[PDB]
């Protein structure tokens, strides 16, 4: 498999509070986080999830749901501890999206908290796997609010879940089976606020994943680059 990752401050923001990690050694897991002390929070999330998976993958890869829940909870606690040991950054928080591949490499466990996304691409069609933890997306799902005005709503990106909360309740985890030639995309909402799914799907069709990742970021900036933007692209 091939993988590429890229983060960019974008054209407007003063600093980049997104972070990411790719397991380049063994290609087992991939992480993107979007902070909001947001830089501390996203860095804690990425580091703690990485270290937890590195440590427990061997023992727990047979129970990926428990492994992922425990990794996310470790990150959550680390952020909450720093909130307590820090009045200034008392409300710091971050999203996270994680893919953990099984040993064989043709199943991706997708885990997330927040409005960063995982997508799967296949033969020029793109599917969003994760459902945003936003008050707005919850409306579209269970009630009155179309994707039409939801994508236009001003509270579009207010989070209903984030890492860094004592009362973290929801960690969404689901498996997806993979076929050769599939692409997986982990991204912060800096990408999807600028690029429609149709546009994203085109850049993902670029055979070279390093080129696809760079093109996605460049495209997000050419479209306005209003926020930090991070992508990880995996070719199966
Ligand atoms: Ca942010
Ligand atoms: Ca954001
Ligand atoms: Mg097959
Ligand atoms: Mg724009």
């Amino acid at each position: 498999m091939d993988v590429a990752g890229l983060t960019d401050c974008g054209l407007i923001r003063k600093s980049n509070q997104d972070a990411f990690y790719i397991d380049e050694k063994h290609q087992r897991f991939f992480i993107v986080a979007d902070g909001m002390g947001g830089e501390e929070a996203s860095r804690l999330a990425v580091d703690h999830i990485r270290q937890y998976l590195e440590t427990h993958l061997e023992d727990l890869q047979h129970d990926p749901v428990t492994l992922l829940r425990q990794a996310f909870l470790a990150a959550n606690h680390a952020i909450v501890e720093q909130q307590r040991q820090n009045s200034a950054r008392a409300d710091m928080g971050t999203t996270a999206v994680v893919i953990l591949l099984d040993e064989k490499g043709d199943r991706a466990w997708c885990a997330h908290v927040g409005d960063s996304r995982i997508y799967r691409w296949r033969k020029d069609q793109l599917q969003q796997i994760t459902s945003d933890h936003t008050w707005i997306a919850q409306a579209v799902q269970l009630g009155s609010l179309t994707i039409e005005q939801a994508r236009q709503h001003p509270w579009r990106h207010v989070l209903s879940q984030c890492l860094g909360r004592e009362d973290l309740s929801q960690i969404d985890i689901q498996p997806i089976d993979l076929e050769p030639g599939d692409r997986l995309l982990l991204c912060s909402a800096g990408l999807t606020e600028e690029l429609t799914d149709d546009v994203i799907s085109i850049y993902l069709s670029e055979p070279n994943v390093q080129k696809a990742a760079a093109a996605l970021v460049d495209a997000a900036k050419t479209h306005g680059g209003r926020d930090n933007v991070t992508v990880v692209v995996i070719s199966v």
